[PDB]
């Protein structure tokens, strides 16, 4: 049950941590690599009490990245401790740590001021699938966005939501509030079985006025496939 | 036959993947390097059922890049699997993965709203040559482009098309729709025997109004020569 | 006592120095690594006469960074000597020097020209806690900022102060005057037990007019946990 | 004779290729390094039928660069083959490939529409010296430049030419048309015995209106001394 | 005597060359390192006829840099030859060459058009001290700056000079004209015993109108301590 709570409640920290495997990892015998895989698996299980970790194969879809973790935790200290432990494991020691981003899941700022019919649609349940594609786009707003008053921003977000609703059927979403914890304002996360829909979703959004206030849109756009840890690591132990 | 379908149909994913060879690859004896070349060849043939892979020599033409693949696949998960397997082969283990870009081949958005005479010319068959030069330019449009209405954009694309038609005789083209799959909106790909013509084509297009809406033009501009995999890898096995 | 003087007086240089550990550090036997940890410890104690050094675990919270020092000194030459010595120790030789930033603690330029009631609040003592989160944001102002007259800038800083006072309860702060000693105008430093409050503080400040004059805001935003040196280094000696 | 044709005719490709020598090159015994020098020398001679290669010592004058080649070829394929071969030689294998740029020598676009007296001066023969300094500045024009009509651009280039004529006495020049082959529009190349004159030339040019249309000016500005290959490589074989 | 002439006359080239020491330098035994130090010292003395070289400890004050040389020479060829020789010594072979910049010392452009009382002050002798701090800021002016007419620029530089004169007492200065020799227009160099004064000097200058025409200001800002070569290298031979 508590797994659900970290994935849906407000006040939960979400961290996105990317990694790439050193060339010299293959110089290890295959035996060593499988023992190393074992260690990592154990570490994750030991932390399963305090935090939830999900894995993604970025290798072959995202540039300069093999593995990503999405870690949910009630305090970032625990995430620190886990990631430090992880990077210390023998597998971890052969990993070049890529990007790292943090944000807190929060209660919605503009949605209360939307129409009632638009609130119903947002409550509708979309993509419920295993092994979907996963996308992460960090976002930074311009100065102009903050200078706007609440009514203006609420209007712009309503246009945003309107453009995107049709795609809630096949695309799942989650928003993290990132300001002050790194160099972006939000982290956006998505799961979909249909990449061409996701493409059309992003295209629809590029046409709303709100879009021009995204001072940073991507860089990087992370694309991968959701997968259990064992399957990912197994690739490397062969 | 099916080869043609991947290269021409809509809904096919095209991935562009560049690589550079580690200094330490030459520390291997020449025998090891020829065995490794054999591995890679086999892997490509094994995947020949599900995806089409084409190779280009970037070495000596594109900075910080030796090899590029253009991979066509009906699903990006298969491209992932292939590239992951590839990067794992002995040869793959000595390659530093450069850029990686994806886009879907789609049905034309503005071409129906062009004049009939302009539609005839666009259907005309241009460069049919082996071992041609190949160019890849990623493109990102500005906010202002999306804010325009459909009629304005159609107008601007018609100007684009009119500027470029004369060059269809000696330059082949293909457009991939990239938004949401990485940090660019389109990936453009070109084959030509005459680089001087391609130069004059890009020069003609810098003069149309549409051009100023390319927030990102190149970076990198990839230039190479199309070539069978065996020839390219054989260079490295000597 | 004199520890306090360095952390509170004007004319004290604060230097911020980030580091990341080489992959090849783990090729050393665990014995060697414990020896090396000993060395660094000693060097820090030796310099404890002249300068104060504080340590932060960036590992797992800040991208491409494992350790940060905040060094206080009355002359930057001493900081130079200490950092140079540190980088020479065996542990130091396996560290890739990340960013480096300096600024001087100075007497306040605008605060005399604020209201009396606003001066009371600024004097009030906030976060007094061990092992808190620590954030560093380097800042560069635009040309327009400097072109403003004193009255205008004072007005804008009063707005900044007003927005931020409520957060003095749970967030500690320190300002360093960096201009001329590197490529930023200010280094901002913060300690907090409550990241969510820090987030809301930076969000409140993004809405004051002063904010649009930050030509550089972050890049990098350094996030970590304050910790004694032996705990941090101990992680690496295992 | 044919050497002249490549350096003066239109339709000749000029490639600019920079390299830096790996630290571990000195770990080779001095014998090995002289044998390697021999290899490279021979390769250049073997290609002397199809292409012209000239060498420059960038070491000590241009940052992060030791050697530059200026290669002239009637087809870029041949330059590819040569540079690939070169990078493969033992000396080549210890070189980190810096930048790489291409452009075609072309017949002048605006000079026919200049006054007759200004055409006379442009025909006059300037710097005829061995071992001169060499400068390469890549250039990218802004959108605005292309949007101008021919008459406006011709007018601006006439101002450019006028400002720079006095310096034709001591500064030799050549222009390569680079658009579409990489990320710059032009490659500018210069030889001079008098760097202070070159300085004053570039100063004179920063004052003409055309200058503000250079979206990219330099980055890098390459400075070196022209020298035969054997002299340059000899430095490294010691 | 002639030492003065290089440091004061017009037409002398000044080159700024920064270096960082390889990790693997400390794998050498301490004997080898002191022999290496001897080599470099000798080379400098051998070139003492033709050029003047001054050293700065950048380690611990400037990021990614240990050593800087300021070389004065009547011709840049001689600087090239020296720096090449230097990089070739055993010490030199374990150095990663950082930035490199050149400029010529020239007669003042605007000073003749200043008031007489302002000319008197500029003649006054300021900081005469051994082992001072040294700062280098490269500067590139915007297009706008060049488009101004002489009278406008002279006006702006008089404001610049007025702002700065009070600091001539404690800060020594030198200007190198860099355009065409690299990617910047000027190289500014400063010596001071009082960094806090230098800070206030740069702050006073950020408020004059001229300052908004500095398209590039720093990047890097190099900060170090002036010191004899033997002291600096001795640190490394321990
Ligand atoms: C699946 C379809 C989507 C739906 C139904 C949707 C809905 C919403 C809603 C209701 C909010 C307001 C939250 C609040 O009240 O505070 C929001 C915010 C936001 N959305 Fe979406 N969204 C979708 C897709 C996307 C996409 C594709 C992106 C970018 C890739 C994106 C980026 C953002 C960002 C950055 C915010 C924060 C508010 C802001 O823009 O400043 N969303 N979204
Ligand atoms: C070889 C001759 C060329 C022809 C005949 C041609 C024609 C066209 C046509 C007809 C379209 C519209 C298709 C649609 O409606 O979706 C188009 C789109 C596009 N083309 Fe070209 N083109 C040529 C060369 C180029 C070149 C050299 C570039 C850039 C290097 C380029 C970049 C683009 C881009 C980025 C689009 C996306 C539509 C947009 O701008 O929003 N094309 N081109
Ligand atoms: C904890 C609540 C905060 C308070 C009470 C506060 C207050 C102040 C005050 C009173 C000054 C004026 C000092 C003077 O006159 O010299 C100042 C300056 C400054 N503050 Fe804050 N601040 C807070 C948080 C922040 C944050 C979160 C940032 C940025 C991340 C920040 C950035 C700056 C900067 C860069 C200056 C430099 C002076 C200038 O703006 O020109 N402060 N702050
Ligand atoms: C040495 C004295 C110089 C002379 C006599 C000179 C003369 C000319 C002439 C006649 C043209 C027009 C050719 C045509 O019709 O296409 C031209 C173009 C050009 N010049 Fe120069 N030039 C000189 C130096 C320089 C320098 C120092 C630079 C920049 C570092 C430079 C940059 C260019 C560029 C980029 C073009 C391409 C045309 C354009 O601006 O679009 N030239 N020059
Ligand atoms: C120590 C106090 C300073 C004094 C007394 C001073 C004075 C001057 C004077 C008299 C000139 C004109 C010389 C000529 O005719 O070329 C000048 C030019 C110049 N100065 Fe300063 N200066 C000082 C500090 C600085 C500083 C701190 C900087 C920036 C870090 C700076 C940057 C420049 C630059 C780039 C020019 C070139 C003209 C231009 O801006 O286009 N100077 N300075």
């Amino acid at each position: 049950a508590d797994r659900e709570k970290l994935l849906t409640e407000s006040g939960v920290y979400g961290t996105f941590a990317t990694f790439q495997m050193d060339h010299d990892w293959w110089d290890l015998p295959g035996e060593s690599r499988v023992i190393s895989v074992a260690e990592v698996k154990g570490l994750v299980e030991q932390w399963s009490g305090k935090i939830l970790v999900e894995s993604y194969l970025l290798r072959g879809l995202s540039d300069h990245a093999d593995l990503m973790f999405r870690v949910h935790a009630r305090t970032l200290s625990d995430t620190q401790q886990f990631l430090s432990a992880f990077m210390g494991t023998r597998l971890g020691r052969h990993l070049t740590s890529g990007g790292l981003l943090h944000g807190v899941s929060k209660k919605p700022t503009y949605v209360a001021g939307f129409p009632e019919s638009m609130k119903t649609e947002l409550q509708v349940n979309g993509e419920s699938g295993s092994r979907p594609y996963a996308i992460v786009i960090p976002i930074k707003k311009d100065a102009e966005w903050w200078a706007l008053d609440q009514e203006a921003r609420t209007a712009l977000m309503q246009e945003h939501t309107q453009a995107a609703l049709p795609y809630l059927k096949t695309v799942k979403k989650k928003l993290y509030h990132s300001t002050g914890l790194d160099d972006v304002d939000f982290i956006t996360y998505f799961e979909t079985e249909r990449l061409e829909d996701f493409h059309n979703l992003v295209r629809a959004l590029q046409q709303v006025k709100e879009f021009r206030h995204n001072r940073r849109f991507g860089h990087p756009t992370l694309l991968g496939t959701m997968s259990p840890l064992d399957e990912i690591l197994e690739k490397f132990a062969q």
